[PDB]
């Protein structure tokens, strides 16, 4: 797990998303579907968004942005104390929506790029450290779901 100290590290990282939750929600499924084009036709919703211009301007994206970054900082403020939190997702996920876990790796690197991206000299070694403590232990409890599921 994560240190007393490494917690604390996530969560003062995390002030920063929470000061503006739509615009890195939105630079981060930017990231994504930009980086990684078959996470898109995951999503009918933004399948039609042909651009990066068309994702810039769409308002139900940074919407669905918000959604997402607002259900990660639930579980990350339970401080690896989640099951009840994580358990659903990992469900809709691997059945509802099919999102092999892969794009979970794809979408910790994308709030990694981001954080720096937004915040450059601001997001230090031991905070990136911290952080992608929380995002693998938040990735490696959905693949343990997935597994149950036998979903791939
Ligand atoms: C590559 C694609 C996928 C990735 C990566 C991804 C990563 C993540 C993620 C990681 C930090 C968090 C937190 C996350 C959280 C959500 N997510 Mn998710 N998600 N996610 C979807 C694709 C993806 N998610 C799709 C598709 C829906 C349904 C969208 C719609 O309303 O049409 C959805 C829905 C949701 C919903 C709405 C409730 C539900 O359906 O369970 C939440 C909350």
């Amino acid at each position: 797990g994560l240190s007393d100290g490494e917690w604390q590290q996530v969560l003062n990282v995390w002030g920063k998303v929470e000061a503006d939750i739509a615009g890195h929600g939105q630079e981060v499924l930017i990231r994504l579907f930009t980086g990684h084009p078959e996470t898109l036709e995951k999503f009918d919703k933004f399948k039609h968004l042909k651009t990066e211009a068309e994702m810039k301007a769409s308002e139900d994206l940074k919407k669905h942005g918000t959604v997402v970054l607002t259900a990660l900082g639930g579980i990350l403020k339970k401080k690896g104390h989640h099951e009840a939190e994580l358990k659903p997702l990992a469900q809709s996920h691997a059945t509802k929506h099919k999102i092999p876990i892969k794009y979970l790796e794809f979408i910790s690197d994308a709030i990694i790029h981001v954080l720096h991206s937004k915040h450059p000299g601001d997001f230090g070694a031991d905070a990136q450290g911290a952080m992608t403590k929380a995002l693998e232990l938040f990735r490696n409890d959905i693949a343990a779901k997935y597994k149950e599921l036998g979903f791939q």
